[PDB]
């Protein structure tokens, strides 16, 4: 819809945005225990009757950022992002009240299993589909989150008719929205998962990495009424207490931003 | 084989195809539960007796696209879409975050649910004709029986656990061929690229990407990409993303849906 | 061989694409169980280490006769080669009967454990050399195999006194013979084990890939008598039976080689 | 902060700096048994009676290096910094975990090879021309420090601090003291410091390492920058976790290896 | 050692080819276990921690003399080097605990995983440390060990160090590369751990190793001798009863060298 035409050159030409996002893990609360944590996983004990706890789910971690009012027109242009996960060493910790290893002579289980990894950065709100492996899970132990309506069979695959962006953070369940890779156009996301029971989080942290933000066609997102666009959710697996009860633990990601001064028509 | 000349230029000389498919995994109905898994695993109590239910089995997921039209047959030269490029994804990666399902657990019934684990296979193909397949299975002894819209071979041999070239088909039906015994056929598929991976074992973690900046080049070591005859292109998949484990054990395939966004260019051609 | 310049223009330059057949142990396409090994059995010790009959996997491997060319002459040199192993997407089967998950209610066991990929592309037979886990084992259930006829404890290591090369297929047991890195100045090869009990196979397929075989000089195979020699082992891992017999599990390999006319001296 | 001039060339303009950092695994005493591990892990009855043992929580290793003096002044248009071009750096000892004959847990029925060393693998470095910058965060804000006060740790508690936090704060200025469960380097800041690090995690997960002394990385930034080292200290920091010792009993304790440094920099122009 | 111009021409070049045999423990080819370690034996406890002899692998090594030559040296350029006999670890019907209630495929050969090489104009340049301090090697008077033990070699102490100048003597476990040293050598290695974690090799004839630092300087060859040192542990063996042993394979090298002028 942009026509986009020269760079704008020379001094003030160029802005960076630093920010955070913490986790929404599902104890969202960062005055009380267990924040940066889910609740207790509980399971359904049939797929008629999947009614997740509150505070039990993950969700995206989202902030819009305000950027130096402009004025053709000239729009801020995101062209690369450095951007980490802040607080790896904290899984370096097997003393937790947890479930142990050897005969409760060992250490501490340390936070483990399934990983996924996300981050967005967009001139506009991410744009999401849904999709669920449950049609029928029930959101209503928790009306703060983000879901359909309705439900129906077809959105265990894709079901354009199923769509929302990511305004809210902490509302929208990462379990049944995912990027829509129809549109987003105006938006690069990233994303990884490794799944199964206890698997080894694998990790890394450096303040050494640029990812470009341009495309093939040398254009970063466009930010559209001088609004930034951050996303994210980073778990790192499960919390495993004594008597065998899990919760997620997710960690905060820290973006520095790169933007310029870009002519559109 | 096509004699490909210049490229066409100017303006109207680009064209962008975007679609998805959703996985067929043997329950291929969206209107019924268990879309997008299969149907409940069984086994064979021995190798002459292995007959799999009616949608257990994963098939290849397949469209045709009709392009632009480009009508004269009678000249020196033809104008044909070339597929230079794609950028494909894996959706509802994030659609495995979910350990409250109603399936087996952790931890003496007080840990998570399991999640959807195990077996991964992903492939997709983009090319200018359909998908030529090879015939090969792990027991040239299955029976498909059960149900009849899947295409198999109607003769068994002995030889099919290995490659024969008698035995081979075309992809020209979405939901039907199944992946366990067709694969890609090495010593066609000119005008087609595939890609491919598997990842196998019992409860094996799946390691899945998903991204909206990687392009895949279609081009060739000679610089052309798949040749769109007929001004069709195809697009072909399977994405299972492993098994959900049911209260009792009892097991079903899951699979995701795939995005593609193709990116074509005008070639001539020698007529 | 001297060699010399390439030969230019139409007609210097060829292809050749074929397919091997895995050789598991039993190698017969007319029979029951082809494309596996028969059952693995487990020696009582290690002077009584007696493989039976068909339950070892060998290399696969073929000459294809190339065109006829011919002081100098012509040969063909082997510039390229696109492999790719054939029927992954059969380990997608989890219905077979076999060991099963979860108290009898849950997926059969897939193809699974130790991985084992070679492939080799030459101008002459690959270069062996003996090497075993255990000296003493006694190859005698099967006389179509190839192998040393006295054993010594030294070819527990590299003794270079015992070597061969791949002149059959079916028939030179993986398990003892190697790659003769001394050798093989006018053949590629490139192999990879991934081993465990029950490990996951990780595999890939592709038609977009090239292997270049020029060497350091830019100088492909050289093809011998115009025969080009192609070998392979593609083992994905073991099936499962109920009652936990195992029998290895190979696939078949696809090659397409690009040849071109080279110059040498006479 | 320091706007970058040309390179000083000639004599004496370039400079290399070579050390180890030895493991503080938390039994950081090289004349004691049981250097380089830590002290047994131990268990919390709860989080909110959740105390490490003096000993068993690894922490940072870290030193300051001086390098030749320079000109410091506020009256001079110009001065000269040391600035950090590259580095090659090994963990060294890792042949030392070929080792199975132990007095560990062993294999199948007490008849197999001793349980190597094995699990949790946490590995990082950082160059600086200052303290690495930490950002406090941990898995239970309860977690009481208290039975080693030469730890370094915040005074106070809150449950914000299991997330990030930027009220929580330190800079990384004492060896074997600041606990890696609880400080982390902090992305916003360390403008002025390279690092590098990875988290393997799990129970028994094997250890996979690598050693060689071909690799150099380059520690220029972006604008082809290395870190610029204030008051002519250089500043290196490192742990090296590579998994735990199995005791017979099943008592667990960290192994850490030491990590070799070699440093070079360069003479720059900075705008006074 | 002032480096200066290559010298060219014909006969400027020469290659080194060889092969090392694995020392595992019993390192006689005549003898039985060849190529395995004796069975592994475990500490009642870290005061009598007394490996049993021939159970503990060592490096091999030789030096390789060169042809006799401001002078003249052998400057090492590149080597193309492969772990030999990978195939042998594809069998699993040898005397061996096995898999599903003695139905199954016996073990292969599996876990830790040791792999090292060196190429160097001298001897490799060793630092000692150990996972444990009193390790008793008396044993094997053949081995060779720091004469005195303290509780410092758990870390680095800059006062235990040795040159890797015998084959089949010098443990693994005790003794690495010194990084502050081998600035006339090349070294590579990796660890891949665990107890029955899967052998992960690769083998090929096509891979080039450039030996160059990033002078343009290979090691050069001092009295005309080249040193060449490696390990390759590919894993146990696991007897019927649970006795194991290490198992290593032979590392073959195909070494470049050219003449260059020093002062
Ligand atoms: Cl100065
Ligand atoms: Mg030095």
């Amino acid at each position: 819809n942009i026509e986009v035409l020269n760079l704008v050159t020379g001094p003030d030409s160029i802005t960076t945005i630093e920010l955070y996002l913490n986790t929404r893990m599902g104890q969202n609360d960062e005055s009380k225990d267990n924040y940066g944590y889910s609740e207790k996983v509980t399971v359904a004990n049939s797929s008629d009757q999947d009614k997740p706890t509150s505070g039990e789910i993950p969700t995206y971690s989202t902030a819009r950022i305000n950027l130096p009012m402009l004025n053709t027109l000239t729009m801020w242009e995101a062209v690369s992002v450095k951007t980490e996960v802040v607080g790896v060493s904290s899984l370096v910790n097997v003393h937790m009240a947890t479930k142990r290893m050897y005969d409760d002579k060992g250490i501490g289980f340390p936070v483990e299993g399934m990983n996924f990894h996300m981050f967005a950065v967009g001139g506009e709100p991410l744009e999401l589909q849904f999709l669920t492996g449950n049609y029928r899970t029930d959101y209503s132990a928790n009306d703060k989150l983000v879901v359909p309506p309705i439900k129906h069979q077809s959105t265990q695959g894709l079901n354009p008719h199923y769509k929302q962006k990511l305004t809210k953070d902490g509302a929208f369940p990462v379990e049944c929205w995912c990027p829509d890779p129809s549109k987003n156009e105006n938006t690069r996301y990233y994303g990884s998962y490794t799944g199964g029971q206890s698997t080894p989080p694998v990790l890394q942290f450096t303040n050494t990495v640029t990812t470009v933000l341009l495309d093939e066609n040398g254009v970063g997102p466009l930010c559209k009424g001088d609004g930034l666009y951050v996303s994210c959710c980073d778990i790192v697996g499960f919390l495993v207490g004594k008597d065998g009860d899990m919760q997620y633990r997710g960690l905060p990601r820290y973006f520095n931003i790169l933007l310029r001064k870009r002519t559109v028509r």
